[PDB]
């Protein structure tokens, strides 16, 4: 095609993310009259999310997914998006990104500093905790060998609840759980399904600890080369895909418990009051490290009413 573009992701072919990217790719191809074809590179084929972001910066990958929180690697105050229990719901995540001074500035910096254009934002689920033993309360977390992604905020969740974190790449998690090299992981229900973690985890606990969004990103190197009518095709497609993406996750969150129970998983509902209280010193560390910019991001987010 005139533009043979590539979209990389960590998720596999059964996932919501892949389904939404498929929808995006199909719309772009049809609405561009065949001038743009987007090929998909799932399962971290091109590297992890960090690697794929760098490929957008340098222009060698055209599209990828990222979370708003992941930009904490560049702007430490952006950790606010994944401080456990701070962001209440997706309503708050949307307004945090698009409707605060902090979020608008973050979008500008992504463009200027990191060479990527934000096309759209989706909901990507609320993270829960699976394990090889029941989590009936915060006590059961003590010493749990809990896989986390390579991200400070997930490491902190594990630390502050009393668990023993093992960072590792998403692609490695299934085997780590199967071999009992680790005792559990934490991810939204959709990923528990897509990656088949339920096959190798007998327990799921509704910790509700971190709210994930997902950003449709394009490389500025690619976006600048598209004539403006094709830019609009891409943008419009990303906005339509993100709405679909959000719907997949919302519907799954109401449907997946009966799926997991049918697959033999036991679901627990630990009291979250001590989970939340355990984070208080982490918040104070965040404010100590990030100073007035973090204080300010936190105040802007905490000001957002969670009710639509
Ligand atoms: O490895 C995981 O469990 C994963 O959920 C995979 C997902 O594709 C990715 O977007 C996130 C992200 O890297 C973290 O949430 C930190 O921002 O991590």
């Amino acid at each position: 095609a005139d533009y043979d573009l590539k979209f990389g992701m960590n998720n596999g072919t059964s996932s919501n993310e892949y389904k939404a990217a498929e929808m995006f790719a199909k719309e772009v191809k049809e609405k561009s009259q065949g001038k743009i074809e987007i090929s998909l590179y799932p399962s971290s084929q091109l590297g992890d999310d960090r690697a794929m972001l760098k490929q957008l910066k340098d222009g060698s990958l055209d599209f990828t997914f990222a979370e708003s929180a992941r930009f904490q690697l560049f702007y430490p105050e952006a950790a606010v998006f994944a401080l456990p229990y701070v962001i209440s719901n997706y309503n708050v995540a949307q307004k945090a990104l698009f409707d605060t001074e902090f979020g608008k500035d973050l979008i500008k910096k992504m463009d200027k500093d990191l060479g990527v254009t934000l096309l759209s934002q989706a909901y990507n689920g609320t993270r829960q905790t699976t394990s090889n033993r029941a989590i009936n309360s915060i006590a059961d977390m003590k010493g749990l060998k809990l896989r986390v992604p390579n991200a400070a905020t997930n490491l902190a969740y594990a630390k502050y609840v009393g668990a023993s974190p093992t960072p590792m790449a998403f692609s490695e998690v299934y085997l780590a759980l199967q071999t009992n090299a680790v005792d559990g992981q934490e991810n939204p229900l959709a990923a528990v399904q897509a990656q088949k973690f339920y096959e190798v985890q007998k327990f799921l606990a509704m910790t509700n600890h971190i709210l994930n969004d997902q950003l449709y990103l394009v490389s500025n190197e690619t976006y600048k080369e598209l004539p403006e009518d094709l830019q609009k095709v891409v943008k419009d497609a990303a906005e339509n895909a993100a709405k679909y993406h959000t719907k997949l996750f919302v519907d799954g969150e109401k449907d997946l418990v009966t799926f997991f129970e049918k697959q033999g998983v036991k679901i627990t509902h630990p009291d979250l009051v001590p989970f939340k209280e355990s984070m208080k010193p982490y918040y104070a560390e965040f404010v100590k490290q990030t100073g007035q910019k973090g204080e300010s991001a936190l105040k802007q987010i905490e000001a957002i009413n969670p009710h639509h």
